[PDB]
């Protein structure tokens, strides 16, 4: 492969595990994320990783987990650039509740595709949802490269797909192109739509994807920057077997 | 005034205890200097500090610093930037060394000059000094604005100055003219040679100005950036002394 990157998300905290996605709102990594963090920077300086350059999203979960892997690797030093576009999926007005309150609130026909399609897109978030205002008054969303109101209220897979897909063209694919040793701190679908992409998945395909967390994807490009053969989890099979398990279904 | 602009120093480590110059050797914050970055953020963060960038040097306890105070801060977002031209004076030949040491070998004299003088360069460090490779075999001064042969092998305040100025003119400076409320995590020259600057500090009382560690320091500049009065000293006026009374002893 002419080219490596290295993808990898953070570890899910307690809205995970009560089944509510936590999806824009910032909340910060637990203890079992930061040492997840921490964990996969030891693995990498253990496969002695020296990255050039680093991607993060906006919410700050994502950005923990980057200065934990740097301070690991001893290269904090390493340029570190944030972008919404590499944000977790926007859940809507779904943000926050578990399956039972969403299936009640908007019929259960209607929940299956919302979470298990690639283009159904959930409700949009309103004024009245309770995390409405702590996501659109925080002035980082005050300073990207489209207003306020132009961004999501919600978003299908597909949608991530194609506000992040800017961003690799533009920011991120230019510097792989250029040598450099690329690091992306992402989320679970803010990863899984940039692999799609880069791997050439089927809409129908995309959403069986195993995406472990807190472990190292190694995917190695072409020329056109297309992955050659199947992504690579970095690290002892059993942590990645452990992890693996953990996303399931 | 018309513009602001916030700027720190990080905790000092043990070598300063021991009287020895860290310098560019890329010393961790110790517990006290972690203690100190925390605090401060809580500071600023009393203060409703907004900022809008960040900008450090290439030693990581100058980025770790910015780090704590950023988590404190709640704003991990914010862009940060990173330049050896913020980095601590080099202090050549006599990285390491003590007092007594010093002296040794180069005389009380010429020692008390390359210490307390304004434009006296201490000798270059030489390709047998302990701490050289450790220093130049350092892959984050291969991406310099300057290769790595042309960085300086040791400084004065003014040398400090004169490598740092670039920086301010070319990067800085437009950033404070476009509105933007900075965030600066330097070290004791750095902090030294802007002040200097800024304030139009002679050569003279450049030397005996008092940089306290772990505190906001505020400059106010006009339309020339230029400091519309001295700079002031930020947080509870009660921890203010326990970090100049410190600095001088």
């Amino acid at each position: 492969s002419k080219y490596k990157l290295i993808m990898l998300r953070h570890g899910e905290g307690a809205w995970n595990k009560e089944n509510r996605f936590c999806s824009w709102v910032d909340q910060k990594l637990n203890s079992e994320g930061m040492e997840e963090a921490r964990n996969c920077g030891k693995q990498l300086k253990a496969l002695n990783f020296e990255f050039d350059l680093v991607f993060t999203s906006v919410l700050n979960r994502s950005i923990h987990t980057a200065w934990l892997i740097l301070e690991e690797l001893g290269q904090e030093w390493v340029p570190v650039e944030s972008s919404w576009r590499l944000n977790e999926r926007h859940y809507g007005a779904l943000i926050g509740l578990n399956r039972e309150q969403m299936a009640l609130n908007h019929g259960e026909e209607q929940v299956r595709l919302w979470r298990r399609s690639y283009n159904v897109t959930p409700p949009p978030i309103e004024e009245s949802h309770p995390y409405y205002q702590e996501i659109y008054n925080d002035r980082r969303y005050k300073v990207c490269d489209v207003p306020l109101d132009q961004l999501p209220r919600s978003e299908s897979l597909k949608d991530v797909l194609e506000r992040l897909l800017p961003y690799w063209n533009e920011r991120i694919a230019p510097e792989v192109l250029r040598g450099k040793t690329i690091l992306i701190s992402a989320h679970g679908n803010s990863s899984r739509a940039l692999l799609k992409h880069l791997e050439g998945i089927s809409d129908e395909d995309i959403i069986n994807i195993t995406l472990p967390t807190g472990v190292p994807i190694l995917l190695e490009l072409d020329e056109n920057l297309r992955a050659v053969g199947p992504h690579q989890f970095l690290g002892d099979q059993e942590a990645i077997q452990a992890a693996i398990k953990k996303v399931e279904d």
